[PDB]
């Protein structure tokens, strides 16, 4: 048995910033603070404008990215798990929740700019992390790229759900894990944008 009358609800997700990628040079901006992240997380209801296609989201334990593509912000199941996001009307139930593939998607909120999928076949890619840092990514397979330039893990720690990007900025994929041998992140794994296709047809 269990006292039901006091069992708590997980908040939601919480838009705190996004990476600024509109000009010609890409930036973080926060958006939320703390204290409003975690009023925001307990009501599901944040007024704030939504700009970007990638944003900086928080619940009361962690930090990641959500990206835009095709009308759905996309973030990882390690980071979200089943929670609703905050939105000017309340807590908005996800649309797609897949465990196998560490995805969820919400309906993109309202203000926010998608990204195109990636139709070039290109394998010169470019991760966005949560500091607004262009790292070049070769494709080394369906879901996995490497690092030109590999960095600790520290770096790329609070990316996931971010975006993998094709030299014309359409979207190739979304971070979900790093490939890292004794703290040293050389490569990482992604959701391709065919899942994501796929998982939006299915
Ligand atoms: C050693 C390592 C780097 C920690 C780990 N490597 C690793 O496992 O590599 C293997 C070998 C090649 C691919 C991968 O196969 C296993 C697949 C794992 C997964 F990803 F599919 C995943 N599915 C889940 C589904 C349901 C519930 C939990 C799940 N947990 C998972 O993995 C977990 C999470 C993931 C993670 O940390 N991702 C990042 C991130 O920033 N997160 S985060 O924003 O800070 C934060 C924790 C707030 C949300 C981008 C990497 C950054 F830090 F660089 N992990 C562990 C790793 O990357
Ligand atoms: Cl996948
Ligand atoms: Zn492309």
């Amino acid at each position: 048995g269990s006292h039901m009358a006091s069992m708590k609800k997980k908040g939601s997700v919480v838009i705190v910033g996004r990476i600024n990628l509109s000009g010609d040079t890409a930036y973080a901006q926060q958006t939320r603070g703390e204290e409003g992240c975690q009023e925001t997380s307990q009501t599901g209801r944040d007024k704030n404008q939504v700009e970007g296609e990638v944003q900086i989201v928080s619940t009361a334990t962690q930090t990641f990215l959500a990206t835009s593509i095709n009308g759905v912000l996309w973030t990882v199941y390690h980071g979200a798990g089943t929670r609703t996001i905050a939105s000017p009307k309340g807590p908005v139930t996800q649309m797609y929740t897949n465990v196998d593939k560490d995805l969820v998607g919400w309906q993109a909120p309202q203000g926010s700019r998608s990204l195109t999928p990636c139709t070039c076949g290109s394998s010169d890619l470019y991760l966005v992390t949560r500091h607004a840092d262009v790292i070049p990514v070769r494709r080394r397979g369906d879901s996995r790229g490497s690092l030109l330039s590999p960095r600790p893990i520290s770096y790329l720690k609070g990316s996931s759900g971010g975006p993998l990007l094709c030299p014309a900025g359409h979207a190739v994929g979304i971070f979900r894990a790093a490939v890292c041998t004794r703290g040293v992140a050389k490569a990482v794994e992604f959701i391709p944008v065919e899942s994501l296709e796929t998982t939006m047809r299915a």
